[PDB]
Protein backbone atom coordinates (compact mmCIF):
# COMPACT_ATOMS: atom_id res chain seq x y z
CA UNK A 1 0.00 0.00 0.00
CA UNK A 2 1.65 3.20 -1.34
CA UNK A 3 1.53 6.59 0.46
CA UNK A 4 3.63 9.72 1.17
CA UNK A 5 4.64 11.46 4.45
CA UNK A 6 2.39 14.53 3.73
CA UNK A 7 -0.69 12.20 3.72
CA UNK A 8 -1.15 12.36 -0.08
CA UNK A 9 -0.62 9.44 -2.58
CA UNK A 10 2.54 9.21 -4.82
CA UNK A 11 2.57 10.78 -8.31
CA UNK A 12 2.97 8.89 -11.62
CA UNK A 13 5.42 10.10 -14.32
CA UNK A 14 3.49 9.53 -17.61
CA UNK A 15 4.71 9.32 -21.28
CA UNK A 16 4.22 13.13 -21.72
CA UNK A 17 5.88 13.77 -18.31
CA UNK A 18 9.06 11.68 -19.03
CA UNK A 19 9.54 13.37 -22.48
CA UNK A 20 9.88 16.77 -20.69
CA UNK A 21 12.37 15.38 -18.05
CA UNK A 22 14.57 13.94 -20.90
CA UNK A 23 14.84 17.46 -22.48
CA UNK A 24 15.84 19.14 -19.14
CA UNK A 25 19.48 19.30 -17.90
CA UNK A 26 19.51 13.95 -13.11
CA UNK A 27 16.68 15.21 -10.80
CA UNK A 28 14.29 14.15 -7.91
CA UNK A 29 15.97 10.72 -7.10
CA UNK A 30 15.19 9.50 -10.67
CA UNK A 31 17.64 6.59 -10.42
CA UNK A 32 15.71 4.97 -7.55
CA UNK A 33 12.08 6.13 -8.24
CA UNK A 34 11.54 7.26 -11.90
CA UNK A 35 7.82 6.33 -12.46
CA UNK A 36 6.20 6.59 -8.97
CA UNK A 37 7.57 9.27 -6.58
CA UNK A 38 6.52 11.34 -3.52
CA UNK A 39 8.94 14.18 -4.48
CA UNK A 40 6.82 15.18 -7.55
CA UNK A 41 4.12 17.33 -5.76
CA UNK A 42 3.33 18.87 -2.30
CA UNK A 43 33.18 11.30 -2.35
CA UNK A 44 33.17 8.48 0.28
CA UNK A 45 31.50 5.02 0.75
CA UNK A 46 29.32 6.38 3.64
CA UNK A 47 28.20 9.41 1.55
CA UNK A 48 26.63 7.25 -1.22
CA UNK A 49 24.69 5.28 1.47
CA UNK A 50 23.50 8.55 3.13
CA UNK A 51 22.42 9.85 -0.35
CA UNK A 52 20.21 6.71 -0.75
CA UNK A 53 18.59 7.18 2.73
CA UNK A 54 18.07 10.90 1.78
CA UNK A 55 16.07 9.66 -1.29
CA UNK A 56 13.80 7.48 0.98
CA UNK A 57 11.55 10.60 1.30
CA UNK A 58 10.85 10.34 -2.50
CA UNK A 59 9.87 6.63 -2.15
CA UNK A 60 6.18 5.88 -3.03
CA UNK A 61 6.13 3.99 0.34
CA UNK A 62 7.82 6.81 2.41
CA UNK A 63 4.83 6.86 4.88
CA UNK A 64 5.19 3.09 5.57
CA UNK A 65 9.04 3.26 5.75
CA UNK A 66 9.51 6.20 8.17
CA UNK A 67 6.60 5.61 10.59
CA UNK A 68 7.02 2.54 12.88
CA UNK A 69 19.96 8.66 19.42
CA UNK A 70 17.24 10.97 17.83
CA UNK A 71 18.21 9.73 14.30
CA UNK A 72 15.42 9.85 11.65
CA UNK A 73 15.96 6.75 9.43
CA UNK A 74 13.52 4.62 7.33
CA UNK A 75 12.83 0.96 8.33
CA UNK A 76 15.99 -0.64 6.86
CA UNK A 77 16.53 -4.24 5.67
CA UNK A 78 18.60 -6.65 7.88
CA UNK A 79 21.52 -6.76 5.34
CA UNK A 80 21.45 -2.99 4.47
CA UNK A 81 21.23 -1.87 8.16
CA UNK A 82 24.32 -4.02 9.00
CA UNK A 83 26.08 -2.61 5.86
CA UNK A 84 25.19 1.07 6.67
CA UNK A 85 26.25 0.67 10.34
CA UNK A 86 29.84 -0.57 9.57
CA UNK A 87 30.34 1.76 6.52
CA UNK A 88 29.21 4.85 8.54
CA UNK A 89 30.67 3.73 11.93
CA UNK A 90 33.61 6.18 12.04
CA UNK A 91 31.56 9.03 10.49
CA UNK A 92 28.32 8.78 12.55
CA UNK A 93 29.20 9.30 16.28
CA UNK A 94 26.90 7.00 18.37
CA UNK A 95 27.73 4.02 16.06
CA UNK A 96 31.11 3.35 17.77
CA UNK A 97 29.35 3.14 21.18
CA UNK A 98 26.93 0.34 20.07
CA UNK A 99 26.98 -2.99 18.13
CA UNK A 100 25.39 -3.91 14.73
CA UNK A 101 22.86 -6.30 16.39
CA UNK A 102 21.82 -3.63 18.97
CA UNK A 103 21.47 -0.85 16.31
CA UNK A 104 19.49 -3.01 13.81
CA UNK A 105 17.11 -4.20 16.60
CA UNK A 106 15.62 -0.65 16.78
CA UNK A 107 16.34 0.63 13.21
CA UNK A 108 15.88 -2.52 11.02
CA UNK A 109 12.80 -4.66 10.18
CA UNK A 110 12.86 -8.40 11.11
CA UNK A 111 9.15 -8.89 10.06
CA UNK A 112 10.15 -9.78 6.46
CA UNK A 113 7.93 -7.16 4.80
CA UNK A 114 8.76 -3.89 3.01
CA UNK A 115 12.08 -2.26 4.03
CA UNK A 116 14.62 0.29 2.67
CA UNK A 117 16.16 0.04 0.00
CA UNK A 118 12.94 -0.11 -2.05
CA UNK A 119 14.89 -0.04 -5.37
CA UNK A 120 17.16 -3.03 -6.31
O1 LIG B 1 -4.26 13.25 -14.72
S1 LIG B 1 -3.62 12.99 -13.46
O2 LIG B 1 -3.51 11.57 -13.26
O3 LIG B 1 -2.12 13.63 -13.44
O4 LIG B 1 -4.42 13.61 -12.30
C1 LIG B 1 -4.62 15.02 -12.29
C2 LIG B 1 -4.98 15.54 -10.91
O5 LIG B 1 -5.86 14.67 -10.18
C3 LIG B 1 -5.59 14.73 -8.77
C4 LIG B 1 -6.80 15.28 -8.01
O6 LIG B 1 -8.02 14.86 -8.60
S2 LIG B 1 -8.99 15.86 -9.24
O7 LIG B 1 -9.38 16.87 -8.29
O8 LIG B 1 -10.16 15.16 -9.68
O9 LIG B 1 -8.27 16.57 -10.52
O10 LIG B 1 -5.18 13.47 -8.19
C5 LIG B 1 -5.37 12.27 -8.95
O11 LIG B 1 -4.11 11.58 -9.18
C6 LIG B 1 -3.59 10.68 -8.17
C7 LIG B 1 -2.51 9.80 -8.80
O12 LIG B 1 -1.39 10.58 -9.23
S3 LIG B 1 -1.19 10.94 -10.71
O13 LIG B 1 0.21 11.11 -10.97
O14 LIG B 1 -1.94 12.37 -10.98
O15 LIG B 1 -1.71 9.93 -11.58
C8 LIG B 1 -4.67 9.78 -7.53
O16 LIG B 1 -4.17 9.03 -6.43
S4 LIG B 1 -4.16 7.48 -6.40
O17 LIG B 1 -5.31 6.94 -7.06
O18 LIG B 1 -2.81 6.93 -7.13
O19 LIG B 1 -4.16 7.04 -5.03
C9 LIG B 1 -5.87 10.63 -7.11
O20 LIG B 1 -6.87 9.86 -6.43
S5 LIG B 1 -7.38 10.28 -5.04
O21 LIG B 1 -7.88 11.84 -5.06
O22 LIG B 1 -6.34 10.12 -4.06
O23 LIG B 1 -8.49 9.44 -4.68
C10 LIG B 1 -6.42 11.34 -8.34
O24 LIG B 1 -7.64 12.02 -8.05
S6 LIG B 1 -8.96 11.63 -8.75
O25 LIG B 1 -9.32 10.07 -8.41
O26 LIG B 1 -8.84 11.79 -10.17
O27 LIG B 1 -10.02 12.47 -8.27
C11 LIG B 1 -4.46 15.76 -8.65
O28 LIG B 1 -3.56 15.55 -7.55
S7 LIG B 1 -3.41 16.63 -6.47
O29 LIG B 1 -2.79 17.81 -7.03
O30 LIG B 1 -2.57 16.14 -5.41
O31 LIG B 1 -4.86 17.04 -5.84
C12 LIG B 1 -3.78 15.76 -10.00
O32 LIG B 1 -3.18 17.03 -10.27
S8 LIG B 1 -1.70 17.14 -10.69
O33 LIG B 1 -1.42 18.50 -11.03
O34 LIG B 1 -1.41 16.19 -11.99
O35 LIG B 1 -0.84 16.74 -9.61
Amino acid sequence: ETGCLNGNPPKRLKRRDRRMMSQLEEMLCGGFYPRLSCCLRSNTECGKLLEEIKCALCSPHSQSLFHSRDLVLPLLCKDYCKEFFYTCRGHIPGFLQTTADEFCFYYARKDGGLCFPDFP
